[PDB]
C-alpha cells in the first residue's frame, strides 16, 4: 500500500517485542537508526508495507507490519494509564507460568514496560499490548509507581548503571542493553532511569550548558558528556562524531567496539589517542531534564500522557 | 599482516564493507576463531560457515597461527544459557566484564564457589556462574544433536525479536534462527537461506505432508519459471501437524493448515520445498560439528 496519513483506528501504536528495530527506510536493506523498546509508545505515520513511526525522542524511522500493535488514541491512553511492571534488570524472560522453567513468551530487557495484571508466588502477571499474557519474576522488575517512588536520578547512580553495562558490544543504532552505538549507551542508560533524550550524538551535543573544556579539565564534571568530532573551521561547520560520559579525572565511558572506559590522560594505560586528540566540548545535561524540550521523564513526555 | 584471530565480545556484528552504514550481514561470538582476509581500518574476517564480511578493528584479536591454535586447544568453557554476564570476582554482584549469550565459549583458567574462573582471547580475566555455563569436555559428553532436542532449543526462543542478520539469542533472522539454535548443539551449517535450501536430502512435499519430518528445514519463495531458477526467500523449521517455526517480526510457531487459527497464508502460498539435513552433517561441505570443523582444529 501507501497510506498517509494513517487513519484515526491506526495513528498511534505500541511496540509489542522486546527491541524493535527502526530502519532508514520500510526494508531491511535499509540502514537501522534507533530502536524502541516492548511497551514504549508511538506514534504511526504511514504505511507501505511497512510503518513509519516516531518515538517518544521525536525520532522517525521504519519498522516491519509485524512488530507493533497500531491502536486508536483511545487504545493508546488506556495502554499509557494501566500501571506498568517495569523491567530493570538489563536481560531476563516472560513466561507463560509463573515457574522459569516453564515455556517463554519472549525475551525482556531493561526498560521494558508491560502492563501489571496481577501476582502469583515470586512473580508478576503481566499482559503485552498485543494481548498476549505472561508472568516475570520479581527479581528482574517491579511496579512502576514503587519505582518511580524509589528512582534515583544523580550522577553517582546514572555512571553506576553505565558501568553495569561493561563489555556490551556496540552495535550501531544500537538502544538497548543488548548492543548499544556511542549515542545509544547514553540513551539506554538514561532510559533506566526513566530520562529521555535526543537519540543523535549531533543533537545531544547542543541539548543543555555547553562547557568550553579547560586545558586542565578543572570545569568538566563528573556526568557531562564529552563530544569529539571535526572541530568548525572557516568554511565548514564542526561535525560531532562520538559522544561519551565524562567520570572525572580525564575519564569516560562510551560504546566503541564494546562498553569500556578510556582516558584523556597520556600518562594512562587505557589512553585513548584518538578520540583525545578529536576532543571538542562538554555538555552539562542532568540539571536540565524537564526545564528544555526535548529532555524529559516519561512522567511529563507528551507521548506517555 | 595478521591472518587469524578470534572474536572478543559477545556477539560482533559483520557487515557487507567495512563501515556502520553498509548492512549486517551475519554475526559472530565471543571465542569463534576466524580468519582475518584484509585491513583497510576494518577486518574483513570469514567465520567457520566460510562466511565473510567485514567487522571494526576493536572486536577481534588477531593472531599468530601458533597463537590460533593454542586457543582452539584450551578447554573451554561454553556458555548453555540464553544471556549472562562474566564478572571480575565469583560474585553476580560484582563489576561485570562482559554480557555473554549462549554459545560463546572462553578459556577455563580454573574455579572459586560455583563459579568458573576464565580468560578472554584479549587476556581478560572472569568468573562465569556454573548456573548459564559448562565445562567443554562435559558439554561434548552430554550434547544432544537430535531433532526433538533441537526443537526443545526453538521453542526456548519463543518471541526473540527478529533482526536482519541476526546471528545469536540477541535477536535472529530466518535462516539466523537455524544458525542460532545449531550452534547451541554444535552444528554450523551456511548462513543464508539461499544456501540451506540445497545441503542434504531434498523433499518433494506430498498434498498430505506425510514425507515431510520433524527437524526438516522448510522453503518459501519463488518458484522457478521456464526463464528464471528459483528464489528462496525464508525458511522455518518443521514441527510436525503441518505447524512450523520461523522468524519473522519476532520467533514464533505458523500453520500450513488453513483451518489452524496460527495459518500463515502469506507463506503457505509461498511454499517451495522441505529439506532433510540432520542425518548430512559432517558429510558435506559446509556442514559440520565443532569437533571436526577445520578453523577450529
Ligand atoms: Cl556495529
Ligand atoms: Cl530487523
Amino acid at each position: 500500500q501507501e497510506i498517509r496519513p494513517m487513519p484515526a483506528d491506526s495513528a498511534y501504536g505500541v511496540v509489542h517485542i522486546s527491541v524493535c528495530n527502526l530502519r532508514e527506510e520500510g526494508k531491511f536493506t535499509s540502514g537501522m537508526s534507533t530502536q524502541a523498546l516492548l511497551g514504549m509508545p508511538v506514534k504511526v505515520l504511514q504505511y507501505n508495507g511497512w510503518y513509519e513511526i516516531q518515538t517518544p525522542d521525536d525520532y522517525t524511522g521504519w519498522v516491519h507490519r509485524m512488530v507493533i500493535t497500531p491502536m486508536s488514541k483511545e487504545r493508546y491512553d488506556e495502554w499509557n494509564r494501566a500501571e506498568k511492571i517495569v523491567v530493570t534488570s538489563h536481560y531476563g524472560f516472560a513466561y507463560e507460568k509463573p515457574d522459569e522453567s516453564s515455556q517463554p513468551v519472549s525475551d525482556v530487557v531493561a526498560g521494558n514496560r508491560l502492563k501489571w495484571e496481577g501476582s502469583k508466588g515470586h512473580f508478576y502477571q503481566v499482559s503485552y499490548p498485543d494481548g498476549r499474557k505472561a508472568y516475570l519474576s520479581k527479581s528482574i522488575s517491579q511496579p512502576e509507581a514503587g519505582w518511580r517512588a524509589s528512582l534515583k536520578q544523580d550522577v553517582e547512580s546514572i555512571i553506576e548503571t553505565a558501568y553495569s553495562m561493561m563489555g556490551i558490544p556496540y552495535l550501531w543504532a544500537g538502544t538497548s542493553s543488548k548492543g548499544v552505538d556511542c549515542s545509544g549507551l547514553v540513551r539506554t542508560v538514561l532510559f533506566m532511569h526513566d530520562i529521555i533524550i535526543p537519540r543523535d550524538a549531533s543533537q545531544q551535543a547542543y541539548v543543555g550548558e555547553h562547557i568550553d573544556i579547560a586545558p586542565d579539565f578543572s570545569n568538566v564534571k563528573r556526568g557531562d558528556l564529552v563530544f569529539f568530532g571535526r572541530k568548525a573551521t572557516a568554511e565548514r561547520k564542526e561535525g560531532i562524531s562520538h559522544v561519551g560520559i565524562y567520570l572525572g579525572n580525564k575519564q569516560f565511558i562510551h560504546a566503541l567496539g564494546d562498553v569500556h572506559v578510556s582516558s584523556m590522560n597520556p600518562a594512562d594505560q587505557n589512553y585513548d589517542e584518538f578520540n583525545t586528540k578529536r576532543l571538542l566540548f562538554a555538555v552539562r545535561f542532568l540539571p536540565y531534564i524537564n526545564k528544555e524540550k526535548g529532555m524529559n521523564t516519561t512522567n511529563k513526555n507528551p507521548f506517555y500522557q
